[PDB]
This record gives structure tokens, C-alpha cells and sequence, in this order.
């Protein structure tokens, strides 16, 4: 038989295989791991998600409730100022807002809202002049 | 100043920026999101770890206390048949191992140890012939 396997990561964060065959005949079995770095969409998204600070929490926990079909954010949410499209890897989206939607002295938030995201993918905007 | 801005997912899934200016003389703002798709070994690496099925989830625990420096596997872990280093993106690794170390009617598992993947990176090793 052969006396090696070729297992990878695959874009689903999973190995691309469920099962390893060892033949007893070999007296040695070498696995060979690849890591091609890719991930799909639907595990490894991000978008950009405008609110007030005190709005985010709500925004975030009704928007990875939306799913990925609402680039998770609820839809015709109020708290969200603005958002981008949830992307994959490779690709890029715009969002264009009214500045007259902030205020002076507010402060305000942005994240992702792909589940678990807003945790590490977070910042301040705030409004100058 | 400018009515735009480029922002980016890192390697460490954080945005590279974590403030944003808007002037209040810009009538609209937009935001340009982009998703390299590239993530660095300490936030998204792979390993291959052998074990007995019942030692699995000892095997792991202990291996994701050990840290990335043992390739999140304890050292001399009596339970670990065979593993490989923890990878990133665009790297491969191999190890091999004496098939002798594998014995009929009992029950093989292998996982990724890195911490989180477990759930989902997993399959069964099978003595064949
Ligand atoms: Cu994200
Ligand atoms: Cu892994």
C-alpha cells in the first residue's frame, strides 16, 4: 500500500480529510500537513459597522442574529449610522454616509459584525471641526 | 481634510486602523473596507496530533496550555503517538512515526491542538490489511 498521507487545512477551518488508512505493512507512516491560508466567506468574514458607543452591543447582538444573507446587521436597523457588505478574502466594499448623521460630542463606535468579530475588529470614529 | 478612508483587516484580525476622523465641512464620508485574507501563525495555525480516541481531549487541553512554543502539545505527552509543528498560511510540515506504535481494535483520533480548532478539526486513523 502507500506508506504517506497528504492532509491540508481547508477554507472551512477543517481538514480536507475525515480518515487516515495506516497498512500494517508499512513500517513507517509519514503525514504530510499543508496550511494554504484560504478561508471561505461564511467562516472568515468582515464588515464595517457604524453606531453610537452606547447602540454597539444591541447593533452587534441582533446583527450576528441578521446572518451572513443581512451582512449581519439587521435589517433597516436604526442604531446603524452605516455598513459595509460582509467580504471574503480578496475583495473590498465602500459605504458612503451623510455626516450630518453625527453629532458633535458623541462618541461613536465602529466593528465588524461577523459573529465574534466586534471583540478583536473595533475603533473610535469621531467627528472634527 | 479628506472626505474618505482606506481600512483593512490585518493579520492579527484587528483593523490596521483603530481611529477614524470625519470633518464636519465633508457633506458625505466614505469608508473603503478591505480583506487581504491573510492571518499570522499565532492567531490562525494548524498542527496534526495523534492519539487513542479516550485520550483526545486530555491530549488537547494539555497541548493548548503548553503554548505555540511546544506546538501546542505538551511536551513528552505519553498520549501523543505523532504530531506535527503548528504551521501558518502558505507552509507545509511532515512528521513520521513507527507504525508498530499502532495496535488492532483500538480506536485512533487525529486533531489540530491549536487553541479553538478542535471542535471542528478532526478525523479517525484506521490500521488496515
Ligand atoms: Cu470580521
Ligand atoms: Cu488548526
Amino acid at each position: 500500500a502507500e506508506c504517506s498521507v497528504d492532509i491540508a487545512g481547508n477554507d472551512q477551518m477543517q481538514f480536507d480529510k475525515k480518515e487516515i488508512t495506516v497498512s500494517k505493512s508499512c513500517k513507517q507512516f509519514t503525514v504530510n500537513l499543508k496550511h494554504p491560508g484560504k478561508l471561505a466567506k461564511n467562516v472568515m468574514g468582515h464588515n464595517w459597522v457604524l453606531t453610537k458607543q452606547a447602540d454597539m452591543q444591541g447593533a452587534v447582538n441582533d446583527g450576528m442574529a441578521a446572518g451572513l444573507d443581512n451582512n449581519y446587521v439587521k435589517k433597516d436597523d436604526a442604531r446603524v449610522i452605516a455598513h459595509t457588505k460582509v467580504i471574503g478574502g480578496g475583495e473590498t466594499d465602500s459605504v458612503t454616509f451623510d455626516v450630518s448623521k453625527l453629532a458633535a460630542g458623541q462618541d461613536y463606535a465602529y466593528f465588524c459584525s461577523f459573529p465574534g468579530h466586534f471583540a478583536l475588529m473595533k475603533g473610535v470614529l469621531k467627528l472634527v471641526d
